[PDB]
């Protein structure tokens, strides 16, 4: 797919089989989802953004697919607004930045 | 160029004569950078991200190099961990998300 930037890269993801929406980001350089109970093991971590750093926790080898691409890595699960997909996930897909 | 992710998508930028780096990011709606002396006048703005709320001073109709390609639009200079384009200007420069 190519996807202009016009409105903000909102795309489909499927984790634990529910849907959610998720940006994709190139700008993030880990994956940062909202508040949910996985089962698994995590460890705590610290992530700085903008206005400041989150506390959140880090599960390792969750499977999303992103656009009906499979990646396997890192998710960080804490208080974000948004769903972001960052470039640990972006390169699994395959995903440039062309212009 | 057709960018990968497996390294953070800086690019240099020329503004206002100087010349700096700066991170290509589908996240952002808006380009922030660090601080700045830009010529022009300037309204304070307020814009959130992971961690919350900061402002920043909006400066309006700069033009700004990114890659020899020519963007004239809206820069926001304040306390920001990297400077970002955002995807106010990438739209200028033809840019979009593929895999
Ligand atoms: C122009 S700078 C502000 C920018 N925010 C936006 O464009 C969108 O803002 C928002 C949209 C919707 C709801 C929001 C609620 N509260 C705050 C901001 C919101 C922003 O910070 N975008 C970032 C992503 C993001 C979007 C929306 C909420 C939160 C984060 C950026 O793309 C990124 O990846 N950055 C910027 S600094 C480093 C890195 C980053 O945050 N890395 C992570 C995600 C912490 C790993």
């Amino acid at each position: 797919p190519q996807i202009t930037l016009w409105q903000r890269p909102l795309v489909t993801i499927k984790i634990g089989g529910q849907l959610k929406e998720a940006l994709l980001d190139t700008g993030a350089d880990d994956t940062v989802l909202e508040e949910m109970s996985l089962p698994g093991r995590w460890k705590p971590k610290m992530i700085g953004g903008i206005g400041g750093f989150i506390k959140v926790r880090q599960y390792d080898q969750i499977l999303i697919e992103i656009c009906g691409h499979k990646a396997i890595g890192t998710v960080l699960v804490g208080p974000t607004p948004v769903n972001i997909i960052g470039r640990n996930l972006l390169t699994q897909i395959g995903c440039t930045l062309n212009f």
